[PDB]
């Protein structure tokens, strides 16, 4: 089998991507965050607070012939951003893209937190990092791609994100039309959960490329791109004007000014960011202070190739028995 969705961002800056999501019997579209850095599938429901939704679809398991409750099951989750959700598990058909799984575990939200209420247009999240990362108690689940995986016609997804437009999640195949060149592979370490990998350097605009590891995760969940310091500094010093506000919580830099690309290096290949991608708009409506993409992970604890990164780039997920990260150009 195979699947294939359109993604799509949900806003002017690329903020996140929805891509819709198929639940229950029968069915039930809600838009969902595909998130390579999280492995729980929950959703926006019936059994949410009232006062915590604004705007959401929300899941009503007991409108689906397929639902079934996970008697005892509970699920609570924290994300790097500090938000948060919890509540209870159905087990019900979700389909993606045509592809379809059946008992897969439907985390239904009792409690969301206000960054999730405030945004109107994320029904819920599915997690796609590894299902040793998923929180449901006391019966750990799988993700859908998971359970999805025996059946796909290869053990992978792909992610190809666009930039301030609609790109495409493909399951079970690799679409050669997708991207230009050839993929190169790299090895991926599944010892903390997620999709990490270790990139072999850095380039600044049109600068020499520093050869250096660089190891992170590869999270389609996390907006922007957090290197270490050294990296950041190396960045927003080729920009007129730009600094680090405590104040924003980052590097802003002038809306006047030209950004550099920034080049990541997968092996011996390059990946481009362009620097139009990095620019994050105003800080505040109407300021001429904008904000940075690429932000300094120090005291995150962790380096996360998020969108801006990812987008750039055609990228495979290869869950085989050895599972390892492919990156093209596009």
């Amino acid at each position: 089998s195979t699947g294939s969705a359109t993604t799509t961002p949900i806003d002017s800056l690329d903020d996140a991507y929805i891509t819709p999501v198929q639940i229950g019997t029968p069915a039930q579209t809600l838009n969902l965050d595909f998130d390579t850095g999280s492995s729980d599938l929950w959703v926006f429901s019936s059994e949410t607070t009232a006062s915590e939704v604004d705007g959401q679809t929300i899941y009503t398991p007991s409108k689906s012939t397929t639902a079934k409750l996970l008697s005892g099951a509970t699920w609570s989750i924290s994300y790097g951003d500090g938000s948060s959700s919890s509540g209870d598990v159905y087990t019900d058909t979700v389909s993606v893209g045509g592809l379809t799984v059946t008992g897969q575990a439907v985390e239904s939200a009792k409690k969301v937190s206000s960054s999730f209420t405030e945004d109107s247009t994320i029904d819920g999240l599915l997690g796609l990092a590894f299902s040793t990362l998923n929180t449901v108690s006391p019966t750990q689940q799988k993700t859908f791609f998971d359970n999805a995986k025996a059946s796909l016609d290869s053990p992978v997804f792909t992610a190809d994100l666009g930039y301030h437009a609609p790109g495409t999640y493909n399951f079970g195949f690799i679409d050669t039309t997708a991207y230009t060149g050839s993929i190169t592979y790299t090895a991926v370490s599944t010892k903390q959960g997620f999709w990490e990998w270790t990139s072999t350097g850095y380039a600044v605009g049109s600068g020499t490329f520093k050869s250096t590891s660089i190891d992170g995760i590869a999270d389609t969940g996390t907006t922007l791109l957090y290197l270490p310091a050294t990296v950041v500094s190396a960045y927003w010093a080729q920009v007129s004007g730009a600094k680090s506000s405590s104040s924003v919580g980052g590097y802003v830099f002038p809306c006047s000014a030209t950004l550099p690309s920034f080049t990541f290096g997968v092996g011996s290949a390059r990946i481009v960011i362009p620097g139009d991608y990095i620019d994050f708009g105003p800080i505040s409506t109407g300021s001429s202070s904008c904000f940075g993409g690429i932000q300094s992970s120090a005291g995150i604890g962790i380096n996360i190739f998020g969108d801006v990164a990812l987008k750039a780039a055609f990228v495979v997920f290869n869950g085989a028995t050895t599972p390892t990260l492919g990156f093209a150009s596009k």
